[PDB]
């Protein structure tokens, strides 16, 4: 039985009804091998009680980079479940438990979901950023607590843009956003760690693990991709 100090534990008082009604998307759960065992929903498997007996998911992280080599970090918006308000990558979500998004080829799946939320999270069309122009580079396991009761655990596919595109992103999703160089990402980071700004754990993960290494190279990553490879973070 999990232990409730008070009703308190299930208050989402700083979620929005948007948000709230994503609660009910089916995820893709997998084991620690990315091997796909069911399906469960948003709410279930952020929920730290069920992550701690071993529920885990397969995500996507994108970074995506314009021309000039900033790369895109959004803001969450005040209204996320997890991680509201902090600072991260250009996009994160899960590829949905539906025949298009469940297909594993070249991991189309992953980069299909990853155009959807692309498209409905900084309102990019798909005329700009499609599955082609998302490039899977590798995979990462990762867990990380929001607050008590919310938090992550992800197989975690990491994908990369390099394409100047427009945004219309939606205030439910995304709270702001900024285009930083490679120095002010690092600067970002260390400002994290005195404790200036939130920053998603994940993001410090991906910077000083591959961006860093990565970024003078972004007119060609093709190196860099790494297959039959997920990362113990
Ligand atoms: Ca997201
Ligand atoms: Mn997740």
């Amino acid at each position: 039985l999990v232990p409730r100090g008070s009703m308190s534990d299930i208050n989402l008082d700083w979620v929005d009804r948007r948000q709230l009604q994503r609660l009910e998307e089916m995820l893709i759960v997998v084991d620690e091998n990315d091997k796909v065992i069911g399906a469960d929903t948003k709410r279930n498997c952020h929920l730290n009680e069920n992550i701690e007996k071993g529920l885990l998911h397969r995500a996507f992280s994108v970074v995506l980079f314009n021309t000039k080599n900033r790369i895109l970090i959004q803001q969450r918006s005040d209204t996320k479940v997890t991680f509201p308000g902090y600072f991260t990558d250009s996009c994160s979500s899960h590829p949905l438990y539906n025949p298009a998004e469940l297909e594993e080829k070249d991991a189309i799946g992953v980069r299909r979901a990853a155009q959807r939320r692309l498209q409905a999270e900084l309102g990019i069309p798909g005329e700009q950023i499609s599955p082609e122009d998302i490039v899977f580079m590798t995979i990462y396991h990762h867990k990380a607590k929001s607050d008590r009761i919310w938090g992550e655990h992800e197989i975690c596919y990491l994908l990369l843009v390099r394409k100047n595109v427009t945004l219309n992103p939606d205030p439910s999703e995304t709270k702001s956003i900024l285009y930083l160089s490679q120095e002010e990402l690092w600067e970002l980071l260390e400002r994290e760690a005195r404790g200036e700004v939130k920053v998603t754990p994940w993001l410090r993960t991906i910077a000083e693990r591959f961006l860093y290494r990565w970024w003078p190279h972004l007119d060609d990553v093709t190196p860099f991709v790494e297959l039959h490879k997920i990362h113990r973070v």
